[PDB]
């Protein structure tokens, strides 16, 4: 006997749940456009569902904010709408976090309980290169002390506080950096969903993920993530390496055999410690953990008990 | 701003709120029952407004799980009824948590929708004194590794399981160790609530407060807990200290000047400074905090905004 519901591929896919979940032609092109090759059957047989399953909770945290304002008879000091539900998104780098939140993103805005949804990736919050450099922390990017915890917690508190402007930075993957100046204004949105390595990590005192309404924890068998993390970087040898003002130019292409070698060591030496170390441990912590095989579609999903 | 909603004593009190809140006289009688000079007006006036507002949170998760045993088109793996929703209660030594846990207990089961409430202390996950020996702890007793941390972890799990049997040790106060054969049964109860110096503590892995749906931080200045710290010990002469199989019998012989002077010192050198490092830190993790002044008596709630 566990804490958690588990579902496999077919009953998760047998969409008893009946809604004929089914998306419309406008959507589905809308869908598309967020292309990392993605796949129209998975957004429909498990993603929707999935946004679902979130949208009963989003429902139910709003009518208890509605109850609540109701017996304390409404006073000045109570904010006059719920605050933003916050969902957390977690796993490996390259199992397709960002990927899951960006299409969560955009089923969660369909329903008119919640349509404005905002998505935050922590990698706003790692310290500038010349602060990392500064801290001797250079070759551990994405640990978690290479993240300004406490600008990252100072954001969460402010959004949960229900203010009409929180600020976050921005980080360019293309230039391995934060961008001076950049910022991203968050507005009381109904959902914000945020999407980083290190969202269900555990600290000494108060945590971010202790404002969390709901978490997701995406998560893969290790060596079908070190295959997915090698593909993304032979194919990023175009589209971003190849660029001028690549951070990474001087590897910008450098043989195939040797790029394959290259990322299996960046990985071996970086990226798989993190995730052994530091991310699976922060697995049991989430409320829904989604499983992917191979080719990446789902076939097992554990959901926390009601 | 902040997460919190904050109420003072005045506004608390203020029942003009939705509903009436009385309690009537068979209940005062029974509350009586567990009568440590219990004040009866702040029961009704502070504690039952307070179980009202959790009971709003019960009822939601009950509401909420029915909603998704359905669209799930209820599966076998889903179990047929809510599994127990569990409170947690932190807060120093001597600052009163057993009773507002016993205090919250009995009102909450006043409710039909969830009748059946649990209580189960942490000490109970203390290592016992001879397994505490070999460790060299017992002058750690109540810090946060005088505790076997995984029955605990198993406990609570298994009750979050919806398993129809869960079992706790059982500590004696009295003999300053834990009974030896003793068991504290708990079967899937609507309501448990866990009261504990180490409820809301933070570690690495998975933690118990992950398996919570509320938490409460019982508060007060430092300086009137030590006051009803000293005045326990002294108390304590006559009673449990008195009994000859006290495992602290020879502190019945103590003059008050002798007491306030050893009390003074246990504060001061193991409950005071485990407060500073491992308890208070956790105050910003509790969904609402009960701040009491030098009388016992409420005078700022704390509540996170929904
Ligand atoms: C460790 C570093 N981490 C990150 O850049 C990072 C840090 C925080 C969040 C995400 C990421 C990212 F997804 F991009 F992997 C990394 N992990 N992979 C690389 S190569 C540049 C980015 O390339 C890929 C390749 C595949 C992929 F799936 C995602 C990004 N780096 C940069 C780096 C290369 C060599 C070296 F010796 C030190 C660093
Ligand atoms: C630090 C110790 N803590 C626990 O026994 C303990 C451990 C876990 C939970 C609760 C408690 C308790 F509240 F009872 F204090 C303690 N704190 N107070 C004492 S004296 C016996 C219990 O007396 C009181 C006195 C006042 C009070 F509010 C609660 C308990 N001890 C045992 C002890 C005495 C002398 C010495 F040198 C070392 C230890």
């Amino acid at each position: 006997p566990s804490p958690y519901v588990e579902f496999d591929r077919r009953q998760w896919r047998a969409l008893r749940m009946s809604t004929p979940l089914a998306l419309t032609e406008e959507e589905l092109v809308g869908l598309r456009g967020l292309g990392e090759q993605i796949d129209l059957l998975e957004v429909e047989e498990v993603y929707l569902p999935l946004a679902r399953l979130i949208h009963l909770q989003v429902a139910a945290r709003q009518r208890l904010f509605a109850a609540t304002a109701e017996f304390l008879g409404e006073p000045q000091q109570n904010p006059d709408r719920p605050v933003p539900f916050i969902i957390g998104v977690a796993g490996s780098v390259a199992v397709g976090k960002s990927t899951t939140a960006r299409v969560l993103q955009a089923l969660l805005a369909r329903w008119d309980h919640h349509p404005r949804v905002d998505l935050v990736t922590t990698d706003g919050f790692l310290y500038p290169n010349a602060e990392l450099q500064r801290r001797n922390l250079m070759h551990r990017k994405g640990f978690p002390e290479s993240y300004n915890r406490r600008a990252l917690m100072r954001f969460v508190t402010s959004v949960k506080s229900g203010s009409d402007y929180a600020c976050a930075p921005v980080y360019s993957h293309l230039h391995y950096d934060i961008i001076p100046g950049a910022e991203q204004v968050v507005r009381h949105p109904d959902i914000l969903i945020l999407e980083g390595l290190n969202v269900l990590q555990t600290g000494p005192t108060l945590m971010v993920s202790d404002l969390f309404d709901f978490s997701l924890y995406v998560d893969a068998r290790i060596e079908d993530i070190e295959q997915w993390y090698v593909s993304r970087f032979l194919a990023m040898r175009t589209t971003a390496f190849a660029d001028p003002e690549s951070h990474f130019h001087h590897y910008a292409a450098f043989s195939d055999s040797q790029a394959v070698v290259a990322a299996r060591e960046i990985w071996r030496t970086i990226n798989r410690p993190n995730l052994v170390e530091n991310i699976l441990p922060t697995r049991p912590r989430a409320t829904l953990v989604l499983r992917k095989d191979a080719d990446h579609s789902i076939n097992r999903l554990r959901l926390r008990k009601l």
